């Protein structure tokens, strides 16, 4: 995957800072050019089995925030933590189970 070796990427502060923030994202959930329904069970996962303190992020055409709110809601209140845009009908959302 992206490991290899011993943690040497954000080791001191770098004020790099771009466009898109390096923030403290754990998975990362894309249904850009799905197929086989096993994406669709995945995605259930993510809300029937809720991490304590997880961070996620979404990229697709629609929010998908809108069953999380439910289920965070049930607890807490939502996982919202970042949103934005990217072209026409495409988007991304930044979500983080609380």
């Amino acid at each position: 995957g992206s490991s290899h070796h011993h943690h040497h990427h954000s080791s001191g502060l770098v004020p790099r800072g771009s466009h898109m923030a390096k923030y403290q994202v754990t998975k990362t959930l894309d249904v850009r050019g799905e197929v086989c329904p096993v994406p669709d069970v995945e995605t259930k996962r993510a809300l029937q089995n809720m991490k304590p303190g997880e961070i996620l992020e979404v990229w697709i055409d629609y929010p998908m925030s809108k069953e999380r709110i439910p289920e965070t809601v049930k607890k807490l209140g939502h996982e919202v933590l970042e949103i934005e845009e990217v072209g026409p009908s495409e988007w991304k959302i930044y979500i983080k189970v609380k």
